[PDB]
C-alpha cells in the first residue's frame, strides 16, 4: 500500500514512523541513524522525552552523509504542557528546533489538552500531589500554535490525546485558521478507538496510533498486566503470516488508514518493524484483531483526572 498518507495541507505523511519515549540519549542516536539506513523518514519526538538533542545529531550526520535530503524526512514534535500559554509556545517550539538542529518542523502537536502551571518541572503537583493546572485555555493554545505555522517554523499544527468534544472545540473555534491535521492517539488490539478514529477520519484529520505494540517498557508496567506480544491468539494470526507478533500489530493500524510509531533502540528490531509492506491481513483477521478490544489504556494520565480538560471521561 502507499507509504504515505495525504494531510490536510497538502503534505504527505509516511504511515510508518519511529517513536521515541523512552529511548535512552546514549542510544537513540544509533537507534535513528540505523533507522534511517534502513528506510525510515518519519521519526516521533517531544521536549518532554529530554533526547530531542541526540536525536538531533542522528539525523543532522544522515543529511550530511546525504543519505537523504530535508525534504525527505517528516520530523514530529509536541509542545509540553507547562508552556500552554500563549506567550510561551514559540519559545517551546524554537527550544525543540534548537535541539533537533532543523529550522522547520514538519508537524508539531499540543501533547495532551490539559495546560500546566509553567516552571521547571514537568509535572507540578501541589502540597496534595496533584497535578496544578493552568488557567490556559486550548482555543487560545491552538491560536498560538497557528501562528507558527505564519512564522514559517512548522508546516503543519496537530494534537495529541484529545477526546472527540475536543476536537470539536477546536473545529467550531471563531477564526479558525489551521484546522488541526493529526490527532495522535493510543491505539492498538486491547484499546480499538473505533469511534473516536470514524469521527477524526469524517473530519479529515488523519489519526496517529501510539504505543501500537503496547509498551511493553512503560515505567508502570505491572509485572501483570496484558501483554500484547504475548497474546497467543495474535501470535496465531502472525504465525499463519510468516510474520512476528509486532509486525502483524504494526501492519494492523496501517490498514485502518492510520500512521503508527512503534518505538525500539534495537537495531534488529528496527530493521524488523519496518518489512511489513509485503504482507496484508484478511478482513477476517482485522475484524478478528478488533473483538480483542478491552479498553485497555498504557496511557491514563491518572495524575491529572480532576484536570478541567482531562480527556479520558468522555466515551470518546
Ligand atoms: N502522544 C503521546 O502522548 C504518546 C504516548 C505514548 C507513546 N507515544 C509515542 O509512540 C511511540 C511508541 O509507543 P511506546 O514507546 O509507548 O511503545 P511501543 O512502540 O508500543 O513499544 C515499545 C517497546 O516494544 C519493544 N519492541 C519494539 N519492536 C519490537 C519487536 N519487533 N519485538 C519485540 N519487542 C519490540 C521495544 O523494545 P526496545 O526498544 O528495547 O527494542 C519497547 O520496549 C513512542 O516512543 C512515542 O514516540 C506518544
Ligand atoms: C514511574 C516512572 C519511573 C521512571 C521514570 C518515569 C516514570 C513516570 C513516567 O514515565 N512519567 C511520564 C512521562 C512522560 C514523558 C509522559 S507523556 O505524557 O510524554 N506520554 C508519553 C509520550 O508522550 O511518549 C507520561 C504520560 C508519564
Amino acid at each position: 500500500m502507499a507509504s504515505r498518507l495525504l494531510l490536510n495541507n497538502g503534505a504527505k505523511m509516511p504511515i510508518l514512523g519511529l517513536g521515541t519515549w523512552k529511548s535512552p540519549p546514549g542510544q537513540v542516536t544509533e537507534a535513528v541513524k540505523v533507522a534511517i539506513d534502513v528506510g525510515y523518514r518519519h521519526i516521533d519526538c517531544a521536549h518532554v522525552y529530554q533526547n530531542e538533542n541526540e536525536v538531533g545529531v542522528a539525523i543532522q550526520e544522515k543529511l550530511r552523509e546525504q543519505v537523504v535530503k530535508r525534504e525527505e524526512l517528516f520530523i514530529v514534535s509536541k509542545l509540553w504542557c507547562t508552556y500552554h500559554e500563549k506567550g510561551l509556545v514559540k519559545g517551546a517550539c524554537q527550544k525543540t528546533l534548537s535541539d533537533l538542529k532543523l529550522d522547520y518542523l514538519d508537524l508539531y502537536l499540543i501533547h495532551w489538552p490539559t495546560g500546566f502551571k509553567p516552571g521547571k518541572e514537568f509535572f507540578p503537583l501541589d502540597e496534595s500531589g496533584n497535578v496544578v493546572p493552568s488557567d490556559t485555555n486550548i482555543l487560545d493554545t491552538w491560536a498560538a500554535m497557528e501562528e507558527l505555522v505564519d512564522e514559517g517554523l512548522v508546516k503543519a499544527i496537530g494534537i495529541s490525546n484529545f477526546n472527540h468534544l475536543q476536537v470539536e472545540m477546536i473545529l467550531n473555534k471563531p477564526g479558525l485558521k489551521y484546522k488541526p491535521a493529526v490527532n495522535q492517539i493510543e491505539c492498538h488490539p486491547y484499546l480499538t478507538q473505533e469511534k473516536l478514529i470514524q469521527y477524526c477520519q469524517s473530519k479529515g484529520i488523519v489519526v496517529t496510533a501510539y504505543s501500537p505494540l503496547g509498551s511493553p517498557d512503560r515505567p508502570w508496567a505491572k509485572p501483570e498486566d496484558p501483554s500484547l506480544l504475548e497474546d497467543p491468539r495474535i501470535k496465531a494470526i502472525a504465525a499463519k503470516h510468516n510474520k512476528t507478533t509486532a509486525q502483524v500489530l504494526i501492519r494492523f493500524p496501517m490498514q485502518r488508514n492510520l500512521v503508527v510509531i512503534p518505538k525500539s533502540v534495537t537495531p534488529e528490531r528496527i530493521a524488523e518493524n519496518f518489512k511489513v509492506f509485503d504482507f496484508e491481513l484478511s478482513s477476517q483477521d482485522m475484524t478478528t484483531l478488533l473483538s480483542y478490544n478491552r479498553n485497555w489504556r498504557v496511557c491514563a494520565l491518572l495524575s491529572c483526572t480532576s484536570h478541567k480538560d482531562y480527556p479520558f471521561h468522555e466515551e470518546f
